């Protein structure tokens, strides 16, 4: 099955999903000078005051942080968006070093990991029809540096231990993801696809340009999790990130001047 190592990571995905080599993936690289400022763009309106967390999940790519999406409470809109998208989960992807583990990058530059908040289009009334559709998701991707601590990570870091391995999962309830965004909303945006099979081309990506800072102590528990499971031989959770895909024919706009 598709993972990250040698023998079935992204170069090998297209065999199985053949969109892999599609006019709209991602990740992509932000190239800066590039990209133009686009004064209709609105301010990004993230409303995360109700959001109900339940669960973490190991699920063998990744940790999955898990919300309630039964009802409208957690919130994406403005910014490039029409319509209101509702948080589902967020994960992250990270290096084996601190010098990899962003899915986009900027100008070149590799951030030690990349936040990805997810958020479906309630005008398709289930995640399953959303990735049907070519606005069916709304991604906020939040870069990681190693530095400072972030306090509001604390709690997600501290139940890693207890999902150490492929299909463990941990109660997860009353996690605040405000603590996880940067002081400005300022982005980039572009239309792409899901970063991991089955890489549908249903994501309006917003990429924040200030990254959050994590403490090398605190990435370092990212990267003791396995993408194995319980009483298999031990493979280090780290470098599951997809790299740069071609832009083709898209722009990526500025929020900012
Ligand atoms: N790296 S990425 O964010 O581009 C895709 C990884 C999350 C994929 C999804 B999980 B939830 B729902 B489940 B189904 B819908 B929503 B998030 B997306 C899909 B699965
Ligand atoms: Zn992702």
């Amino acid at each position: 099955h598709w993972g990250y190592g040698k023998h079935n990571g992204p170069e090998h995905w297209h065999k199985d999903f053949p969109i892999a080599k599609g006019e709209r993936q991602s990740p992509v690289d932000i190239d800066t000078h590039t990209a133009k400022y686009d004064p209709s763009l609105k301010p990004l309106s993230v409303s995360y005051d109700q959001a109900t967390s339940l669960r973490i999940l190991n699920n063998g790519h990744a940790f999955n942080v898990e919300f309630d999406d039964s009802q409208d409470k957690a919130v994406l809109k403005g910014g490039p968006l029409d319509g209101t998208y509702r948080l589902i989960q967020f994960h992250f992807h990270w290096g084996s070093l601190d010098g990899q583990g962003s899915e986009h990058t900027v100008d070149k530059k590799k951030y030690a990991a990349e936040l990805h908040l997810v958020h479906w289009n309630t005008k398709y009334g289930d995640f399953g029809k959303a990735v049907q559709q070519p606005d069916g998701l709304a991604v906020l991707g939040i870069f990681l540096k190693v530095g400072s601590a972030k306090p509001g990570l604390q709690k997600v870091v501290d139940v890693l231990d207890s999902i150490k391995t492929k299909g463990k999962s941990a109660d997860f309830t009353n996690f605040d993801p405000r603590g996880l965004l940067p002081e400005s909303l300022d982005y980039w945006t572009y239309p792409g696809s899901l970063t991991t099979p089955p890489l549908l081309e249903c994501v309006t990506w917003i990429v924040l340009k200030e990254p959050i800072s994590v403490s090398s102590e605190q990435v370092l528990k990212f990267r003791k999790l396995n993408f194995n499971g319980e009483g298999e031989p031990e493979e280090l959770m780290v470098d599951n990130w997809r790299p740069a895909q071609p832009l083709k024919n898209r722009q990526i706009k500025a929020s900012f001047k």
